[PDB]
């Protein structure tokens, strides 16, 4: 769910995941997807598509299990698509914490995510 996706996020990047992503370029956060602005843009970019690779389970509301070893994200092995969509969300972490040299400010806060250039299909 939103709460360990939140919390892998800051586990990988050790930021606070809302205030930098939450409404970053124009696939971080809220909304759906749009042009990628960057590389931290595109990381968003592809978790959204993952999640639509899921079926039996709520993304944003379902709750799964996963662990901290050795300071890397463990999934649980719960139901698949719990199991699924706890890769997407660690996959984006490690792809967001990757993609820290290159995480601008200026993107932090885009309210013009309505504007963004449609994107391309998944």
């Amino acid at each position: 769910s939103l709460f360990e996706l939140g919390k892998m996020i800051l586990q990988e990047t050790g930021k606070n995941p809302a205030k930098s992503y939450g409404v970053y370029g124009c696939n971080c956060g809220v909304g759906g997807r749009g042009k990628p602005k960057d590389a931290t843009d595109r990381c968003c970019y592809v978790h959204k598509c993952c999640y639509k690779k899921l079926t039996g389970c709520d993304p944003k509301k379902d709750r799964y299990s996963y662990s901290w070893k050795d300071k890397t994200i463990v999934c649980g092995e719960n139901n698949s698509c719990l199991k699924e969509l706890c890769e997407c969300d660690k996959a984006v972490a490690i792809c967001l914490r990757e993609n820290l040299d290159t995480y601008n400010k200026k993107y932090r806060y885009n309210y013009l995510k309505p504007f963004c250039k449609k994107a391309d299909p998944c």
